[PDB]
RNA sequence: AAAG
C-alpha cells in the first residue's frame, strides 16, 4: 500500500543512480558533492519522484531499504564507486 | 528534467 509506494519510489531513485543513468545524468553528477553525495531533497523534487509522493519520510524510508545507494543524514549517494561521477558545476 |  504505502509499501508498495515505498516500493516505486525505490525503484525509480535507484534508476537515476544506476550506471546507465549516471553515464549520461550531467546535471545529476554536477550537483554532487566530491564525494559523490546529494541533497535528498534534491531528487524529491525531480518529476518522477514528485509525481509519486511529496512526504520526504516516505523517501527516506524507501531508500533506507536500498542496496544501490547509501544514505548519510540528508545527502544520498550510490554505494559502488561514488567519487568516480561527481562533475564541475 | 528525452526517467534531471
Amino acid at each position: 500500500s504505502q509499501e508498495l509506494l515505498k516500493d516505486y519510489i525505490k525503484r525509480q531513485i535507484e534508476y537515476y543512480f544506476s550506471v546507465d543513468n549516471l553515464e549520461r545524468d550531467f546535471f545529476l553528477r554536477r550537483k554532487m558533492d566530491a564525494d559523490g553525495f546529494l541533497p535528498i531533497t534534491l531528487i524529491a523534487s525531480f518529476h518522477r519522484v514528485q509525481a509519486l509522493t511529496t512526504d520526504i519520510s516516505l523517501i527516506f524510508a524507501a531508500l533506507k531499504d536500498s542496496k544501490v545507494v547509501e544514505i548519510v543524514d540528508e545527502k544520498v549517494r550510490r554505494r559502488e564507486e561514488p567519487e568516480k561521477w561527481p562533475l564541475p558545476p
